[PDB]
């Protein structure tokens, strides 16, 4: 919907290194992904939904429909099959690779957009406000 | 392939803005992507190709599989129907949309990939090399 909808920049992020641990992320790309503040850019064009989050040196993107299982690449480079649904005003992302799976959850707080990656056990917080 | 797999960095172009003209980009935002040198990193995990390019402004990424029909949004915001194939040797991509289409083909000429798009009798080419 039109509620995810523009430019976010981040401002405070929570137990990512333990979270990051957690998923398998190298020493030197857990490091060096934690000393950066990204940018996450949402947008709708009909059916089809985009999000894309800009740095200093890594910059991903994907396009997906909700509901509709796709295959992604992540950012630390984990070959992962996602899953992202509209659960009550929140969007749910699940992916899920080797017998693993992990879950973000964007969901909306006032004027900021409060992001939850879950690994078994391990959450990480990110806050975003808009730009 | 394994051919494509790499970092390029661009070095020329010719005829670009009148294949713009003729795709109908925006003056505006001709006139700003054709200021820009853009970076193009192409790799492959499994059956699944990624093609990105970097740029100071804008930043996108697809992520596909040869032969299997796709839905991408450009950098000029066209939503259009990708499918993209290995024609001996030269990776061919074809968008489709609203009736028009348009044909991107990269392929290798010693240590440069020359790419080719075309629309119904205008055609571009730039030429990128390693980095």
């Amino acid at each position: 919907g039109d509620a995810f909808v523009g430019t976010w920049k981040l401002v405070s992020s929570e137990n990512f290194d333990d979270y990051m641990k957690e998923v398998g992320v190298g020493f030197a790309t857990r490091k060096d992904a934690g000393m950066a503040k990204p940018n996450m850019i949402i947008s709708v064009n009909g059916d089809l939904v985009t999000i894309r989050s800009e740095s200093t040196h890594k910059n991903t993107e994907i396009s997906f429909k909700l509901g509709v299982e796709f295959d992604e690449i992540t950012a630390d480079d984990r070959k992962v099959k996602s899953i992202i649904t509209l659960d009550g005003g929140a969007l749910v992302q699940v992916q899920k690779w080797d017998g693993k799976s992990t879950t973000i959850k964007r969901k909306r707080d006032g004027d900021k957009l409060v992001v939850e990656c879950v690994m078994k056990g391990v959450t990480s917080t990110r806050v975003y406000e808009r730009a």
